[PDB]
């Protein structure tokens, strides 16, 4: 199955992780509504 | 060891191009769309 990974792991304790992908910054962040949210 | 705060797609979804994100037990799928678009779905 497709591997599993704690949204701590990827978050810290500022709550945003930025992802690179083909050439732009998205990101990944948890919101105050308690989401997992991607913008570009 | 610091948080990771910055990753590229590659290393982060590997060459299947899928992740789980476990969120307070709520799964979201991180994926690369075979159009090779990122998107994140519940």
């Amino acid at each position: 199955p497709i591997r599993r990974i704690s949204s701590q792991t990827l978050l810290g304790p500022d709550g945003k992780l930025i992802i690179d992908h083909d050439g732009q910054e998205y990101l990944l962040r948890k919101t105050q509504a308690g989401k997992l949210l991607l913008t570009k």
